[PDB]
């Protein structure tokens, strides 16, 4: 026989296919031309058009989808048009199996629903372990969209039992528009930055924030996103940031790294962008957990044989006869995929238990530093020393500002002929010093002098300098 | 029954299809984010009454709300924290949408010198004294407790058990 | 308790005579009384409790019947002095039989007496044994009291038929 598993995706007007769209069409054949996995079944994709977050017609194709009959619907990736379909799903008796986070209301008395995106209960446990870890005092948490609190619940609060000093600010709806923000950011001295965005508003926020030199190694950030790894990070490679994320796409196994070698020769077709700091060619996630989405429930119906797919009605509330048992075997599955071990959590249909890996920039790309299970806390690898080794020409590349004062010893102005400029214009002792030190590290320097003639003193009755 | 979004949907249609003019829908925001997709695809008007969080991207123009905007509300106690001359309170809001009506309060530490706490109820009721108990250990005198008044009554009586009533 | 200023608050005019070795006591100590009274209403301990909140009197000596010592604390939780700060030590023996339910959490620190024996099974067993001819009649919910706890005055009553069996 044969069975029906439908699906939900937005399609750009006249832009080739959706991401997650292809995902889900090519993880089918997987399963068709792989005979090791259900040699016997053939399954059908049913995909339809959705327009962005319309819950009327998300409700109107999904009733017209469970006319023709399926076996599961595959979710809506927005937020608003996920809540209409859980419930359609609910009153009908199909599975309705999600691939990204919406808003769980705490209220909703649905089964047939399961989540693929990890958590937010235990991302924003995985965002403070390292934050624990670092032993920063004064976190930034800057988020983009309003729901950004509810995925970071957790690093919101604890200020009260953790310490911290947290600082909440927002990127405004001028989407590339951080220059406002960052330059509250460099004022009031935001070293340690959470940023909470997407990949595409992860990487235009780096591009705005090397133009204005908030890029040096004074500067650490926790990007939120499981999609770091696919960021052009080469601008950044030597720069010294500290640039921390996470990721949970497994690039380790060979198994699973020819899936990613394989599909990016399939979606070459769909063309590229221009250089908006992002790599061509990456499964981020989205299309990561929409291949995990059809295996594991690949791997549910290969243990539940006797189906078919009744022709259900919208009108008429009777449930489909196989859903209560089709969900249970949905939610005891750990068929492992690209994103690792897919265990469920019961008593809720989300992923709670998953492997992350955390990921670091180094001056060799971005690369795996640790790991994070929710039962088994932040194991972090252990660097254990190098050495200094020809510490010559480490400051290579930089770039400081260099503030003297004229003092007749130290630093003169070059009494010279015709108007000496740049850093020729001084002389002296400790301007002799830079020559020496610019030698043995390798750094560019401008001499600028101070605005105001002092050294340094403590202002008696206001604390400033 | 609410928190059943598909209820809400044939409910909706119902009505549509007997003659209403204008539906004066439900209350929670699962069921309230499927009837006005449903009036503004059929033109007639939704007039709300509950808060509910419109997302950025519903291009929506059939739908007024009653309720006052949290934009304003958020904005109206910050102001009687500067007017209390207040420098640390405590966010007690009650379920996960309470960081959503107080962005404008959360978002206060970047601006002034106000240096919020935030802490949230249990799923419980009356589970609250474990954390009026860590309230009144670590001195936190000034509080902003967001809960509907159900449970605004509910706190306080745990709240004067606590001897948390001075 | 190293008290150094009580305030006896007794309730009847021969709280004084009650209270002899107490009241002599900053003739020969450091302690520095500052002795009250009820009036003669039930409910009207608020303007007496308000003006011991005003003048701090955190140490507080109350000499009442277990029926006023109820009614007191019923006033003193309504003042918002159940607090950690003071500290309440009764002179009556039927303290035990009072519902501190709402006052356990508070962060008081009510200290007195009691003579029963509720330690020996043999005392153990008269007690609940009375309670079922005690428990025909219902009592008020409103007391605050503890009901099927048997009372000083009836202890003793039932003592006094004992030690003249003797
Ligand atoms: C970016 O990534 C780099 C590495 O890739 C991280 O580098 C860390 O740099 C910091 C300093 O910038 C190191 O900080 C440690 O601080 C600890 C706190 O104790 C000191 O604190 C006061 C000031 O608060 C000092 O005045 C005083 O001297 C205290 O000692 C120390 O415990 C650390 O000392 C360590 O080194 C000495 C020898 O130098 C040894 O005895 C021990 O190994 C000791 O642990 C140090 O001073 C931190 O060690 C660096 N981590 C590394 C190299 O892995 C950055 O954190 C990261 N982020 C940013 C924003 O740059
Ligand atoms: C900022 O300063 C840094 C140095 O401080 C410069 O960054 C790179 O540094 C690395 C190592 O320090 C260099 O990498 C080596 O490159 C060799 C080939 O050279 C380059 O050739 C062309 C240019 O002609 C480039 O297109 C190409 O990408 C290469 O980078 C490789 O042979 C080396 O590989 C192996 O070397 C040894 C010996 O086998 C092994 O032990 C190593 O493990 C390694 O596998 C090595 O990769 C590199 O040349 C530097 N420059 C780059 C990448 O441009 C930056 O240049 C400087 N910033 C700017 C903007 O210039
Ligand atoms: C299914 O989901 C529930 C709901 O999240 C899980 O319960 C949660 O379990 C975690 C541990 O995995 C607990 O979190 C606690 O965090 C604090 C802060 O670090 C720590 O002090 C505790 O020791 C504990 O780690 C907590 O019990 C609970 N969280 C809730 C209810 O918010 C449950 O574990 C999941 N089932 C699985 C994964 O099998
Ligand atoms: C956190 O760190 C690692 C993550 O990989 C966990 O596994 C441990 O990995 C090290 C490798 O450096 C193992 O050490 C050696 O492994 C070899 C290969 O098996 C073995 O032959 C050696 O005798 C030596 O053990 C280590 O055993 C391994 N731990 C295991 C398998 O339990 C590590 O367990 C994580 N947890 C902790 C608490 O460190
Ligand atoms: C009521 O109880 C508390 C704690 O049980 C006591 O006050 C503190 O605890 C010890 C034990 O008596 C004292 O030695 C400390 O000096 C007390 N702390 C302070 C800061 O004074 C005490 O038994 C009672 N306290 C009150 C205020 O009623
Ligand atoms: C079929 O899929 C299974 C499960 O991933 C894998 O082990 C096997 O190698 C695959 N076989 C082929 C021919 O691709
Ligand atoms: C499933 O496939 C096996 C062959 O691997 C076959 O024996 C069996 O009949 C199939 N089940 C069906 C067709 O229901
Ligand atoms: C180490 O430092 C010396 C100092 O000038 C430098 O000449 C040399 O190239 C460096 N590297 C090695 C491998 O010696
Ligand atoms: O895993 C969630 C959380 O559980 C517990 C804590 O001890 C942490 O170490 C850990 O992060
Ligand atoms: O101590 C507070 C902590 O205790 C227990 C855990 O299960 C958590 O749910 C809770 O936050």
């Amino acid at each position: 026989h044969v069975l029906r598993f439908g699906g939900i995706f937005e399609y750009v007007e006249s832009g080739p296919m959706g991401a997650e769209e292809l995902a889900f069409r090519f993880a089918v054949n997987t399963i068709n031309r792989n005979r090791t996995l259900l040699p016997n079944t053939t399954l059908t994709y049913d995909t339809q058009k959705i327009n962005l977050y319309d819950s009327f017609e998300a409700s109107k194709k999904a009733c017209d989808q469970l006319s023709l009959g399926v076996a599961a619907i595959f979710g809506p990736s927005h937020s608003s048009s996920a809540n209409a379909v859980q419930s359609i799903c609910n009153a009908l008796g199909v599975p309705h199996i999600q691939t990204r986070w919406k808003h769980q209301v705490s209220d909703n008395k649905d089964s047939f629903y399961v989540s693929l995106y990890p958590d937010f209960s235990s991302l924003s446990r995985a965002i403070l372990d390292l934050v624990q870890f670092f032993k920063w005092k004064t976190v930034t948490v800057v988020y983009d969209d309003s729901t950004g609190l509810i995925r970071l619940q957790e690093l919101i609060k604890a200020p009260s039992r953790y310490n911290l000093r947290l600082k909440i600010r927002q990127l405004p709806a001028d989407t590339k528009d951080a220059k406002p923000l960052l330059k509250e950011m460099k004022r009031g001295k935001e070293f340690h930055v959470i940023f909470d965005c997407s990949h595409e508003m992860a990487a235009g926020i780096l591009k705005q924030a090397l133009a204005m030199g908030m890029m040096t190694e004074y500067y650490h950030y926790i990007f939120t996103t499981l999609d770091l790894f696919a960021l052009d990070v080469e601008p950044y490679r030597y720069s010294g940031v500290n640039m921390t994320g996470f990721r949970i796409l497994n690039t380790e196994n060979t198994q699973v790294s020819s899936i990613i070698e394989k599909w990016s020769m399939e979606r070459l077709q769909a063309p590229p962008k221009p250089d908006s700091g992002l790599l061509d060619g990456f499964m981020t996630t989205d299309a990561a957990l929409m291949y995990d989405a059809v295996h594991v429930v690949s791997v549910a119906v290969q243990q539940f044989p006797q189906m078919t797919v009744s022709s259900l009605q919208c009108n008429r509330h009777k449930p489909w006869r196989f859903g209560t048992r089709f969900m249970s075997l949905i939610k005891e599955a750990h068929w492992e995929g690209l994103t690792g071990r897919i265990t469920f959590n019961k008593t809720n249909g989300l992923r709670t238990d998953f492997d992350l890996d955390v990921i670091s920039l180094k001056e060799e790309g971005l690369e795996k530093i640790g790991t994070w299970d929710p039962a088994s806390g932040l194991n972090m690898t252990e660097s254990q020393k190098g050495k200094p080794a020809n510490i010559t020409d480490s400051l290579s590349n930089r770039s400081l500002i260099v503030t003297t004062i004229l003092e007749e010893p130290y630093v003169l102005f070059k009494k010279s002929d015709k108007p000496l400029y740049g850093n020729d214009r001084f002389e002296g002792y400790c301007i002799d010093l830079l020559r020496e030190l610019s030698t043995i590290l390798g750094f560019t320097y401008e001499i600028r002098l101070v605005e105001d003639g002092k050294y340094g003193a403590q202002d008696d009755v206001n604390g400033q300098w």
